[PDB]
C-alpha cells in the first residue's frame, strides 16, 4: 500500500543512533506525514510572533532536548504535543534522517512520522500562529523565489492563503519528498 511503501523507502536512509551521542547542543524536529485523499501531505507550523526564538517562520514541530526526555525522538514527540497537541498513540516515528550541523556547536535531528488518519491539528498559540499541510509533491515541482537565495511560495487552494518555505525546513521537504516518491509507476 501507500503507507507501507513509504515506511520501507524511509527506512533505508535511517541513520538510527549513530550521532546521538555526540557532545553538542541538541534540538530536534518531526517531519510529520499525513495521509489525504489519497496522497502524502507535510504538516508544517507557523511559529508565534511573539517568540525570542525565530518568530513568524515556517519550521517543522521541534525544539531543544531537555533532561526528562529519554533519546532525541522524545524530544520530537514532547514538542509536537505541545505546539499542535499530537498525542503519543497518533504517530509512529520510522527513522531518523541525516541531522544538520549549525553554528559549530548545535545537532538538529530530522525524524519522520506517520499521523494517524483521526488527528487534527490545535494549534497552541503561545508557541504557534498557524498549522497547514502541503502535498508531498509539491516539493519536486516548486514555485522558487529568489530573495539571490532560494525560497518555495505555496498557495492553499482552501482558501488562497500563501506561505514561504525555506531554509532547512525546505531542504528536508525536498529530502522526504525524493525519497517517498521518486521512480514510481503512475
Ligand atoms: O528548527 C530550528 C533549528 C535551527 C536552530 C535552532 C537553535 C539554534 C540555532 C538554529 C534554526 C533553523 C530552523 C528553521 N525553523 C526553526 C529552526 N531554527
Amino acid at each position: 500500500s501507500m503507507l507501507d511503501d513509504a515506511k520501507a523507502r524511509l527506512r533505508k536512509y535511517d541513520i538510527g543512533g549513530k550521532y546521538s551521542h555526540l557532545p553538542y547542543n541538541k534540538y530536534s524536529v518531526l517531519l510529520p506525514l499525513v495521509a489525504k485523499e489519497g496522497k502524502l501531505h507535510l504538516l508544517f507550523t507557523v511559529r508565534s510572533e511573539k517568540l525570542r526564538r525565530a518568530p513568524g517562520e515556517v519550521c517543522f514541530p521541534g525544539g531543544k532536548r531537555d533532561p526528562t526526555d529519554m533519546d532525541d525522538a522524545a524530544t520530537a514527540l514532547r514538542e509536537a504535543q505541545e505546539e499542535v497537541g499530537l498525542r503519543p498513540h497518533q504517530v509512529e516515528v520510522v527513522c531518523c534522517l541525516v541531522p544538520c550541523l549549525i553554528d559549530t556547536d548545535t545537532l538538529i535531528t530530522p525524524f519522520v512520522g506517520l499521523i494517524d488518519h483521526n488527528f487534527q491539528a490545535q494549534p497552541n498559540p503561545a508557541e504557534v500562529k498557524d498549522v497547514f499541510l502541503v502535498p508531498l509533491a509539491y516539493f519536486l515541482h516548486p514555485q522558487v523565489h529568489d530573495q539571490i537565495n532560494h525560497i518555495f511560495e505555496y498557495t492553499n487552494p482552501e482558501d488562497g492563503v500563501t506561505y514561504q518555505i525555506k531554509g532547512m525546513t525546505a531542504n528536508l521537504a525536498v529530502l522526504v519528498a525524493f525519497i517517498i516518491l521518486e521512480k514510481k509507476p503512475t
